[PDB]
């Protein structure tokens, strides 16, 4: 292989990124979109936020235009994300009791429906549990709902689409800590009792020199419940500015990560949370960290490209 698509093809291992359609009419990113990657999910675009401003309204243009850059470039799709709790409309927030479940219900029906055929996982419900285990403290649905909302998305969301891989998804439960002993024990659960779930996802936004050594260990854990599992949105974030040992250690990195699910039969893939350093999330949120992803700001390859080739198996 000479690309990281190459790399996952040959591998037979789904490779993808999070795509804003907006930076599609930016060549040098469209470019590296088509040619190094296998598979695409929305970055924000499929969003509640994004997709159902106002109660019952939605807004399905900017989700359909990366549905389409899928269809068009022959990748496959990963939906992200029906319910979650972070950037959901006020209009929601002020419903309650049945009227906020309801919402929800629409919400995950609606959007299905409207991608059914074209998306082939969802990220049903995102980032549910706690640091340190249990449920998050902070989230309208567990608030207004409790416990049994997980289940009410999943089986909703199986109702409007009969074959689409149902996953969960969560950040910080790469290794095994009480957060990924609880989504652990649901997984469980759910299987045990029927409920839908197929994959589960393990966000991995990760900070240079951390990579939990027993990420592997956790990986099959999970498949061996008997779901998919799928590194979901990998970037290995460190301070500013980037140097020579910082790239070399990122780059080892994102080796383990995408060594961990190669090694992981039910490992589906690796999708990175963006393309371009330019635009990545992380320097927003956390002041002075970034050059987390796998080109820096001026579309040139990190030495973490040539590991993740490696780690594929190029
Ligand atoms: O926070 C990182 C990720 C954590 N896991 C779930 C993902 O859904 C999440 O992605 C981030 O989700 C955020 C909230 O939806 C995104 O923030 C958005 O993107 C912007 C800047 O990146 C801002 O303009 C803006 O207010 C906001 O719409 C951001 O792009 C996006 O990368």
């Amino acid at each position: 292989a000479t690309t990281l698509k190459e790399a996952a093809d040959g591998a037979g291992r789904d490779f993808g990124f999070a795509l804003d359609p907006n930076r599609l009419s930016e060549a040098q990113y469209k470019a590296i979109a088509d040619s190094e990657f296998n598979l695409v999910v929305a970055e924000n675009a499929m969003k509640w936020d994004a997709t159902e401003p106002s109660q019952n309204s939605f807004s399905f243009g900017a989700g359909d235009r990366v549905a389409s850059y899928a269809a068009d470039t022959g990748k496959e799709l990963y939906g992200h994300t029906l319910v979650w709790h972070s950037q959901l409309p006020d209009w929601a927030k002020n419903l309650n009791g049945s009227a906020f479940e309801s919402a929800m219900v629409n919400h995950v029906t609606k959007v299905a429906d409207h991608f059914e055929g074209k998306v082939a996982s969802w990220d049903v419900v995102n980032e549910a549990f706690a640091d340190g285990g249990g449920r998050r403290q902070d989230s309208a649905f567990q608030q207004k709902l409790g416990n049994g909302y997980i289940e009410t998305a999943f089986r909703a969301a199986r109702a409007a689409d009969p074959t689409a891989k149902l996953c969960i998804n969560d950040y910080n439960v790469e290794g095994i800590n009480a957060k990924s002993n609880s989504l652990y024990d649901l997984v469980k659960d759910f299987k045990a009792r029927g409920v839908p779930l197929d994959c589960v996802g393990f966000q991995s936004h990760l900070i240079v020199g951390q990579v939990p050594g027993d990420f592997r260990q956790n990986l099959q854990r999970f498949a061996d419940l008997g779901v998919d599992v799928r590194i979901t949105e990998l970037d290995i974030r460190m301070r500013t500015p980037s140097d020579a040992t910082k790239l070399a250690t990122q780059a080892a990195d994102y080796k383990k990560v995408v060594q961990a699910c190669m090694q992981v039969t039910r490992c589906q893939g690796v999708t990175v949370w963006g393309i371009t350093d330019k635009y990545s999330w992380v320097p927003d949120v956390f002041p002075g960290e970034g050059a987390a992803l796998v080109w820096d700001a001026s579309y040139a390859k990190k030495p973490a490209y040539a590991a993740v080739m490696e780690a594929f198996g190029a």
